[PDB]
């Protein structure tokens, strides 16, 4: 109740609409604060669109390494790795990182149109379990959080999930599940975000989104000093299309649920 109350004020205090649920592996417990409302996941899709390619590799042992053109008419909104390598390649690996590190647009469409676009990411999702979430657009279109618009959006429990799943399930092979958590403990972009609300000491795994309607996102897998595994999914969505980022909300939440 204490936690509810917090995440409540929280929520009230931000102005927005907050979701989030942690798994505590530990006890296998959950806290859910709007946990099976409907989010825009923004980049937070990068972890399916990654693992989905993952999943591929396990019976195409050199997809990896396969090399993509990266050309001018590549290029979205938001493209720090890739613009620097216009008219050149980038493999599969390369852009996974790109896409899961930096938020990079181009190599996000890049792991979506591998696989066979949006609708078969979310297949692979519904293969999984995970009933919930859909990837409907490419970059740059997916961002758009309209309020009460289901496309490209999941659940905060369905997340957690399926994230838990991911990172310490079997949902992939040994090596393909240790790359995806390799890649997601380099995330660049986080560090403001859940890793905000959380002692300097623990180790974090995540992949932050963000969006129109001042959308701030981030879903984690974090190891506590001494203690099992966390999931932690934070989503969170503001009345005003063009209201500011609140990465503080995310960290807050993150105190909120681990204190
Ligand atoms: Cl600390």
């Amino acid at each position: 109740a204490d936690v509810q109350q917090k995440l409540a004020e929280l929520e009230r205090q931000s102005g927005g609409r907050l979701g989030v649920a942690l798994i505590n592996t530990a006890d296998n417990s959950q806290i859910l604060y709007r946990a099976d409302e409907r989010f825009a996941m923004c980049s937070t899709s990068a972890v399916m669109a990654a693992a989905a390619v993952l999943k591929k590799s396990e019976s195409e042992p050199n997809l990896l390494n396969q090399r993509v053109e990266i050309k001018k008419s590549d290029l979205v909104n938001y493209n720090p790795i890739a613009e620097k390598h216009v008219n050149g390649t980038m493999s599969l690996a390369e852009l996974s990182a790109a896409a899961l590190q930096y938020s990079d647009n181009v190599a996000m469409n890049k792991l979506i149109a591998h696989v066979g676009g949006p609708a078969s990411v979310t297949a692979f999702a519904r293969q999984l379990g995970d009933e919930t979430f859909r990837l409907d657009r490419t970059e740059p279109t997916l961002n758009t959080a309209i309020p009460g618009d289901p496309r490209d959006t999941t659940s905060p429990r369905a997340m957690a999930q399926t994230l838990r799943n991911l990172t310490l399930g079997k949902a992939l092979g040994d090596s393909q599940r240790a790359q995806l958590v390799t890649w997601m403990k380099g995330n660049t972009t986080g560090a403001a975000s859940i890793q905000a609300g959380l002692p300097a000491s623990w180790v974090v795994g995540d992949k932050t989104g963000s969006g129109g309607y001042g959308t701030t996102n981030d879903i984690a897998v974090i190891w506590p000093k001494d203690r099992a595994p966390l999931i932690l999914v934070t989503y969170f969505t503001q009345p005003q299309p063009k209201a500011e980022s609140r990465r503080d909300v995310l960290a807050s939440a993150a105190k909120i649920v681990t204190d």
